[PDB]
């Protein structure tokens, strides 16, 4: 249901056409965000998953200060699916020191 940077690894057992909400935290103010290969928002594949993203600044409304990024994944076709996301500048692109996040969806 409810997935967390905590969750990075982790396998939740999911329904086809569940609703999975990946929340991460994201600084906008650092260029950085979250993104699928090719620095995208945009599933991979979507038959297998569909995403929608949407970034909530922090509460605080502090300048500089990171919010959070959230990812709706709704798994479309059974199997076990990487959401598979790196933090990265998209002009710059991913490297070997980039935040990474990934939860397998289990679907059936």
């Amino acid at each position: 249901h409810k997935v967390t940077k905590a969750h990075n690894g982790a396998t939740l057992t999911v329904a086809v056409g569940e609703l999975v909400e990946i929340q991460l935290p994201s600084n906008p103010t650092t260029g950085f965000a979250w993104y699928f290969e090719g620095g995208t928002k945009e599933s991979p594949n979507e038959s297998m998953f569909t995403v929608e993203n949407k970034y909530f600044p922090p509460d605080s409304k502090l300048l500089g200060a990171g919010g959070t990024e959230h990812f709706h994944v709704t798994v479309k076709a059974a199997g076990t699916h990487a959401v598979n996301l790196t933090y990265m500048r998209p002009w710059t692109g991913p490297s070997h020191d980039s935040e990474r996040f990934i939860v397998y969806l289990k679907a059936n």
